[PDB]
DNA sequence: TGTCCCCCGCGTTTTAACCGCCAAGGGGATTACTCCCTAGTCTCCAGGCACGTGTCAGATATATACATCCTGTTCTAGAGCGGCCGCC
């Protein structure tokens, strides 16, 4: 229990500056007209924008657990 | 018959094997829509098969000729023997 409060404290601690980077991440226009971007987790709606990123790690962590999220693709979000 | 070096029986310490357990994700297995070319004819015709035959390379023949193997004679190296020489 102390083990997953420690991890979601480390979590928590730099969510206020993961969440405010990834909100303000500035693509560049060269990459997205010439489709260098990575957009192999933006398909299966893996990204993390538009979200805070406490509640959306929560709600794939549940559905890790619930057995339907290809874990290795898991591991590359996080 | 010998021998010696190559393999075997066993002590010891690593070393990876098998079961215990967990997901994964290509991949075997199944079902369905569709589509080309293979089953089956019609006709024929040009390549394939039966027959006849001039022929051109293989075999028989034999003196000549290879061709290597077996053997006889000689060359040269090695061990044994005897004569000569120096020392006690």
């Amino acid at each position: 229990w102390t083990t997953i409060y420690e991890r979601l404290l480390e979590i928590k601690q730099m969510n206020e500056r993961v969440t405010k980077e990834i909100n303000t991440r500035s693509t560049v226009t060269f990459a997205k007209d010439l489709d260098l971007l990575s957009s192999q987790l933006s398909e299966m709606g893996l990204d993390f924008v538009g979200e805070d990123a406490y509640k959306q790690v929560l709600r794939l962590s549940r559905r890790l657990i619930n057995g339907d999220l290809e874990h290795q693709w898991f591991e590359e979000s996080l």
